[PDB]
């Protein structure tokens, strides 16, 4: 059977001239080839569960509909030649469309206040109405179902930085008021962690757990953001700061031993401290996640020299914003378009003025396209589809459009610009010049972008789970033997690339202020204080976002410890956790996808 | 632009055909036209966002379902076969519920909780959960496993002993010093907040799962856990009134929360035996009587006897409420019975001929269906099944039925006298006769294709008006209704209510309970009422209030909120069994 999807014929010539010009292979590698076939699609597929067969069959197709519309979108604006040439260099994997199967219909990210929540409960979920929560039961309940309602109206995190801040009021409210018996106080406490920490690792986007974050927010933090701010009681945040850390830190603790009962990923463990002149200032809490850390090494290591971002928080934007954790209160981007370095660097010959030119003029067209992608938003939020926006949870003046950045370190070794030495891989002296350059160059473009669009782009080195694989793909299916790499890098040096660790150290010290900490350094794995000592270097340094790795055994029943036998039920190990481009997760899970 | 999906060509051939043969528009009306468009769809679509991606690919695999099943029936019963199911499903002659699933996952089933408080939550594999401790786990237990089950199934997730099992973890919290002693009250109440608050989420997402609560009197709690004992080692049965007082207390609760706001989940059903003029568990009985005087929002069952539930499938199957515990269906197809009307020109004997091969043609459908759904079990992609909550063998096949009036009608064996609408005698005997074939039938299915088949007058919310359109357009003014009914009589027929009383009393034993008999609309008025309606052998119904709603949610009857003051702006009815906004329902 033949079915129609109604084409403006522009397009369909557009796609029959790429189809002619690249072959069936390249649309095949895109997803673009039998993919469509709902036969083959189903027979492949049924040789995880049933409800994951919804979630997939339909993603080719609303990829071809989303590219289609920006199409659309980008040749009303900038007309049939800018549009043309961003399809064809998304087919042809010139950039990369990040959720390019909702891309036309639904936004990216963001990190939430509560406060909308805890003050007007959910009005927007409208099969039933709830007032504003009276109790910790229903406050952790309401973050549950505005967390479900959320992830399946964004393709990417759901922040919640400022999650403890209010718990600390309800846990208050109800101790008060008798409804916590005084001597169930602390299980009460972890019961809710717990509670909602399960409910946050259920498959509620069908396929797979939300993906959320936590921050722990240093005295400094909570002080700024929350200057002025009242609880629904009328009383100064600001006057229980020390409460608010004292159940951070109960819930930092609680996860350190909820794991040898329960291995988890989510919620992401950011911990955001403010450090500047060689010392930090909330210096109790930099030592508490310290010591917590040395564990399971589950928290990332996000540092500041400064609040002025986020102070008050609670048009050019100015938050940091990272797809893995850290991403400031009420930060968040609506979509990520990365582009494909090494393909620069194919194309250059190693001619770096030849690059540039290319890499300026690709970001120019990235520009384009996120401007598109951001006008269709805002015809979904006027079509009603899009309720976060309408309720004042999603903010999108707070949301940056990402050029996204992946295969640096590629890019530099196509352009013969790496090298070794007694430390190991590292980049000569003349490339880290080049990404310098590269780094700059895109950052000129992201800020002449604001005056020319009217909002804020962003620049981040994304995880790039699938793009770093599809991208090398596509460059090997074009360039060949050019291009040797099998998958591309999203950190500055390969994370499996024997090398100084304080090369590492350096060039994120170089590089993360270059992208504003939309990157991560991770380091694979003494005494406490060395340990400290290590994190004060590395923030010294410049690094912005870093976490160290353990490798996390686990059994069949998912019980998490170290070595090959659980200490729990005696079983053997039998998969690991790692935080391979970011957060914690199982290595056969990521090495199947 | 030009998109390839794979078929054999027979199956092209076919579909080639039936496109020749019926046209575009039949096509078109069986959501086999403009609706596979992505483009076309995706533009007319633009509920939330989240429905987008629930509903596109419907078209789709529904497309693939009919293949699939279309193959499965070549294999099991030869080409003529198949192809004569795939047109009589694309033409309207019978009508595959939940077609866009039908050859990925099965309709429903009421679980018990048992295995959920013994095992916890295995079939999740992200987390691993232990058994519930507490009440407030117990509790998302519930929750995570209704979730769960609504996206692994296409139908009702039932849940009829929830309080048999909540019982017990009150009282372990209460005896574990967890529960605020003073507010006892409170906190067993901010649980059925809590659960009944999440049920009604859209976690299926374009709107709520379908969950059915049961009032199990007590001779049920007998006679279902005669010899079940609680994790603590202490005998089910010795705790009954607790149990009773438990549901008593829910269906208190419930009622009062409906003016704070209102809502659909889960459907109350409340089971009672009845025997010989009078109730055997009378207390209950009042005690529903009494709290449905609100808000009318508990459906009656009854049943002649306990055998069934005590301790070839036996136990009752109704889409609406009251399944069974442990029953369920893997799949309904419904008969269009004005289609035969219509093919009959009048002629009984041939109506009755047509009637019975289609319902053949429907246990082969069925039974493929079955094969299908074995080999999803086998490819690992339905684990509620690899975990025993949803059981194969206590799924019926269902064979349902639709526009019995209306074909009756067609017939000529309806009429009105000053009592208003009714079937003529010859016509009482016409459905006598095509409930009776249907039924040789079904009995028949089990030794022919080795499971059982059971009957429902199906609540046909989209097929009453799909089966009367796709009718409309292949006789014209010989169909001469908007919708086909989904009891015996219409609901909005002028009609005594002595006479609906009485056909249900003659048809429902018929279908084994698969009806409903709703009125639209004293405590003891009530009651006698009640009972008089018990005594004709209807064995499921409800009376009907209109229950207003204003923005805000909260439920009322007027025009006007006595709460807030606003204007009613929507209205919530019993339409098809359960209680729904008037709005959506258009
Ligand atoms: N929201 C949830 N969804 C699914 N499983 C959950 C949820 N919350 C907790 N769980 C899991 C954690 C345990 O594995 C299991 C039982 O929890 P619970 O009854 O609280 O006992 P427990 O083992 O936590 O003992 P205690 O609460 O007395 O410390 O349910
Ligand atoms: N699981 C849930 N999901 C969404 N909303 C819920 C859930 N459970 C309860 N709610 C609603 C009911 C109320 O509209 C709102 C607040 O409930 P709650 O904090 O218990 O206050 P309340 O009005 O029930 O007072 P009280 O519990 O003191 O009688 O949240
Ligand atoms: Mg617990
Ligand atoms: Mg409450
Ligand atoms: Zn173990
Ligand atoms: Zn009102």
């Amino acid at each position: 059977m033949k079915v129609q999807y109604s084409f403006e014929r522009e397009f369909e010539e557009l796609m029959s001239d790429l189809l002619s010009k690249y072959g069936y292979e390249m649309f095949q590698m895109d997803g673009l080839g039998d993919q469509l076939d709902v036969v083959k699609f189903t027979e492949d597929f049924v040789r995880t569960n049933i409800s994951t067969y919804f979630i997939e069959i339909s993603k080719p197709h609303t990829y071809l509909y989303s590219l289609y519309r920006i199409w659309q979108k980008m040749k009303e604006m900038f007309g049939k030649g800018v549009a043309d040439e961003f399809v064809e260099a998304q087919i042809n994997g010139a950039v990369y469309l990040h959720d390019r199967h909702h891309a036309a219909l639904m936004p990216y990210c963001f990190a939430y206040t509560l406060k909308p929540i805890v003050e007007k409960g959910l009005p927007f979920i409208k099969t039933i109405k709830s007032e504003p929560a009276k109790h910790l039961s229903t406050f952790i309940q309401h973050v549950i179902q505005f967390v479900m309602f959320a992830s399946n109206q964004s393709s990417g995190a759901v922040g919640l930085p400022d999650f403890f801040v209010w718990m600390w009021y309800f846990v208050k409210k109800d101790l008060k008021e008798g409804i916590i018996p005084r001597d169930k106080l602390d299980w009460y406490i972890e019961q809710h962690f717990q509670i909602l920490t399960y409910s946050l690792n259920q498959p509620i986007r069908t396929t797979q757990s939300p993906y959320t974050n936590f921050t722990y927010l240093d005295r400094n933090y909570i002080k700024a953001i929350f200057e002025g701010e009242r609880y629904p009681d009328g009383s100064l945040i600001t006057d229980h700061v020390e409460d608010i850390i004292a159940l951070q830190k109960h819930y930092w603790e609680w996860v350190s031993r909820e794991r040898e009962r329960q291995m988890f990923t989510f919620p992401v463990l950011t911990a955001s401290l403010l450090y500047k002149d060689g010392k930090f200032l909330d210096e109790d809490s930099a030592r508490f996640i310290n010591k917590i850390n040395m564990k399971w090494q589950d928290t990332n290591w996000y540092i500041s020299d400064s609040i002025d971002a986020v102070a008050s928080c609670c048009e050019k934007l100015k938050g940091r914003m990272n797809s893995i954790g850290g991403s400031d209160l009420n930060i968040g981007s609506f979509k990520v378009i990365t582009v494909n370095l090494p393909r620069i660097a194919l194309e250059s010959g190693g001619d770096r003025e030849k690059y540039l030119q290319i890499l300026r003029h690709r970001v120019q067209l990235i520009k384009k396209a996120l401007a598109a992608v951001r006008e269709i938003i805002k015809e979904r939020i006027s079509e009603g589809l899009l309720p976060l926006y309408e309720n004042g949870l999603m903010l999108l003046n707070r949301q940056y459009g990402t050029i996204g950045v992946t295969g640096v370190w590629e890019s530099a070794s196509i352009m013969g610009l790496t090298t070794e030495d007694i430390d190991g891989l590292k980049y000569t002296e003349e490339g880290e010049v080049f990404v310098d350059n590269v780094l700059d160059t895109i950052r000129e473009e992201a800020e002449k972008g604001y005056h020319e669009y009217g909002f804020t782009f962003n620049i981040e080195q994304v995880p790039a789970e699938k793009a770093a694989v599809t991208l090398a793909q596509k460059d090997r299916f074009l360039f060949g033997e050019k291009q040797p790499f099998e998958i591309y890098s999203n950190q500055w040096v390969p994370l499996m690339a024997n090398t100084d660790v304080l090369n590492r150290i350096r060039y994120s010290g170089k590089w993360d202020k270059k992208v504003s900490g939309g990157a991560i350094l991770h380091i694979n794995l003494k005494t406490e204080e060395e340990s400290f000592n290590m994190v004060k270097m590395i923030a010294d340094m410049g690094v912005m976002y870093f976490a160290f790795n353990t490798k996390i055994s686990v059994c069949e029943d998912g019980h998490a410890f170290y070595g090959e036998r659980c200490p729990v039920c005696g079983k053997a190990k039998v998969d690991e956790y790692m935080r391979i481009v970011g957060y914690l997760v199982p290595v056969s899970a990521f090495n199947k996808e």
